[PDB]
């Protein structure tokens, strides 16, 4: 069988058995053990005891602190160099560049970062050999989607970070039951290392292992591999989330006829008890989580959360667009969360939650900018830098909570239903301080796809089509064609498409619209429009609410002519910016129908 000990790693297994693994899982584990040279192999079973043991271990190692105020909550503080996703160090590898991004006309692509296989092999070899020396390689078997769902997909993540294991237990369905469901089936291969083999060549900051210089988050869709090095943070290390559920999945979806999108999924119920599901794509830090868990101000209205970040959607045999949330938890921006901006999150995160880079109070609680809560006389604050802090923010602006979805008091009764929830409306939006109205509705499916493609958002006003700029797993031109093709599907029940702007400002630079829970007044209008109410007025950019169509009672000085005003001058500029972007960035792969919508919008604006 072999001539020495060789490639049998059985003797290093501290939990599980290599013999009991499905053979391709075994090969994946053993091959990467040979490569990365971990001291131990720990096959995760997903049990409470394992989780228990692992938190204790991290506490013992000074990697996390227990937050004594709450029930089983923990705080991790990071190296200030490793605090977020980094788009620039994120790449996709294909034989042909054009499969990954459109070939731009004049400029550099901002629709992805392609890397040749040969550049990646050099990069890979400069990073992973020996990279786990002295550490445990954890084998995390995980399901994206409920453990049986026809939309669900299985991954195996190898990692040397117990913080990733713990976070993956919350953010995915993890453990032995996943291996048992996998059998000899296909799985996504996820390899992760913090890139700090022992003994340490460089000094660790705040006991947070990372390698900023060599950080690289790679996707290789044709090998169905995700390979990430150097960062322990969120989207860089929790491979099921962005790398798998958006980048890899979007390419699988294109091939198999479904969608993987940066969308919340919410259930909304009117005072009659009539309920619809909606999906919404906003860019990062633009309000998905606040919307998905909204506490509505309008009496009788209820919002329930199916998911807050990622949607997998597919037309069923009946023509309804079905959506699942493939995550098991919410990895939510901490700062700005308060009892008045997101009371439901406040209720969720007080137990079994891991916080990263927030501040800690002397009585063992958490603090951040915009928490909007007085502390008791005597209580002091340690900032995310492990320094005494008084009113430098006390929490990193991308600090995060990581919390179980099942704990959310408004979690939707169907949030785990294998068949998904039927989508009747899709909402696009971002941060636009000027010009873009509070809400408008697309003229058609094709206009709506154009509206998604035309999305922009203040970081500078960036382009962020479908809120997927950082997450396209393949050519965006082909992504547009894929969306447009959904109108060719027989019997498809195409949802209504809306665009919102919560962030318009006045000359004084303050928000024209109160937002948060008051956004229920906008969802009410959308609900009525889905029902077919004659509550809309035609404008050059699409349908807006008629005068007195929105419930504005009680706000009360809301400048509707400013909120809904449509300036020829602004829109002339806007279409110019959309045109230049699409021509350069999508170029030869821009579908005809999108160019036609551009032309049509330009024409309607010229007639003002
Ligand atoms: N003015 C205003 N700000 C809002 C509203 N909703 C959310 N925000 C702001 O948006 C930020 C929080 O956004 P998140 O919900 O964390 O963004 P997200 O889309 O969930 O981001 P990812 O989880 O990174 O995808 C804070 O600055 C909030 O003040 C709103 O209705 N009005
Ligand atoms: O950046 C985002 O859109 C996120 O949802 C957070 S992360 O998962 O990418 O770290
Ligand atoms: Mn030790
Ligand atoms: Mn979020
Ligand atoms: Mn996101
Ligand atoms: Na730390």
């Amino acid at each position: 069988p072999q001539l020495h000990n060789g490639l049998d790693f059985s003797a290093k297994v501290i939990q599980g058995s290599l013999d009991s693994l499905p053979q391709e899982v075994r090969k994946f584990v053993e091959g990467n053990a040979q490569l990365c040279q971990p001291e131990y192999i720990h096959t995760c079973d997903g049990s409470e005891e394992e989780y228990g043991r692992l938190l204790a271990h991290m506490q013992e190692e000074g990697v996390i602190r227990k937050l004594k105020k709450y029930d089983n909550c923990w705080l991790a503080l990071t190296d200030p160099r490793d605090v977020a996703r980094i788009e620039s160090k994120t790449v996709i590898i294909t034989q042909e560049q054009r499969d990954t991004v459109p070939i731009p006309k004049s400029g550099q692509s901002q629709l992805g970062r392609w890397m040749s296989e040969e550049d990646f092999e050099k990069a890979f070899n400069a990073r992973f050999p020996g990279c786990m020396k002295g550490r445990t390689m954890y084998v995390i078997p995980f399901s994206m989607g409920p453990l049986g769902s026809p939309l669900a997909k299985i991954g195996i993540e190898l990692t040397d970070s117990p913080y990733v294991v713990a976070s993956m237990r919350i953010m995915t369905r993890m453990g032995t039951s996943v291996l048992e469901a996998l059998g000899d089936g296909e799985f996504i291969k996820c390899l992760h290392s913090v890139g700090c083999p022992l003994p340490l060549k460089k000094p660790l900051v705040n006991n947070w292992a990372c390698n900023p210089e060599l950080t690289l988050i790679a996707h290789l869709p044709d090998r169905r591999e995700i390979i990430s090095f150097g960062s322990g943070y969120g989207g860089n290390s929790l491979l099921g989330k962005k790398c798998f559920a958006l980048r890899i999945a979007s390419r699988l979806a294109k091939e198999e006829g479904w969608l993987a999108e940066h969308m919340l999924i919410l259930g909304i119920t009117n005072p009659e008890g009539k309920k619809k599901y909606l999906a919404a794509a906003f860019p990062s830090a633009c309000g998905k989580t606040n919307l998905a868990m909204m506490n509505p101000t309008l009496p009788g209205w209820k919002v329930e959360c199916v998911g807050d970040d990622i949607a997998w959607m597919k037309f069923d045999a009946q023509g309804n667009l079905r959506a699942i949330n493939p995550e098991n938890g919410f990895f939510g921006v901490a700062p700005g969360t308060s009892v008045k901006t997101n009371p439901n999150a406040i209720k969720t995160i007080q137990k079994n939650t891991i916080f990263t880079n927030v501040a800690e109070t002397s009585d063992g609680g958490v603090y951040w900018e915009g928490i909007d809560e007085p502390l008791a006389p005597g209580v002091t604050i340690t900032s995310w830098k492990n320094k005494e802090w008084r009113p430098e923010p006390c929490a990193h602006p991308n600090s995060r909570f990581c919390t179980p979805a099942s704990q959310c008091p408004i979690i939707d009764p169907a949030w785990e239903s294998p068949e998904g929830v039927p989508i009747e409306g899709i909402i696009f939006g971002g941060r636009r301080p000027a010009g873009v109205p509070l809400v408008y509705e697309a003229l058609s499916w094709q206009h709506g796809v154009f509206v998604g493609a035309a999305m922009r958002s203040e970081a500078v006003i960036m382009h962020d089509p479908f809120a997927m700029r950082p997450f396209f797993g393949y050519n965006f031109g082909k992504y547009l064609a894929h969306w447009l093709s959904m109108a060719h599907r027989p019997a498809a029940k195409l949802p209504k498409i809306f665009h919102v702007n919560w962030f318009r400002k006045d000359k004084n630079g303050k928000f024209l619209w109160p937002g948060f829970g008051e956004n229920s007044r906008v969802l009410e209008w959308m609900f009525g429009r889905i029902e077919g109410e004659d509550s809309a007025k035609l404008t050059p950019i699409g349908y807006v609410p008629k005068e007195d169509a929105l419930n504005l009672k009680g706000l009360g000085d809301v400048n509707v002519e400013e909120l809904f005003g449509i300036s020829k001058e602004f829109w002339e500029k806007e279409v110019e910016e959309i045109d230049k972007y699409l021509e350069d960035q999508v170029n030869a792969d821009l579908p005809y129908e999108i160019e036609r919508e551009l032309r049509a919008l330009k024409q309607r604006i010229s007639q003002m």
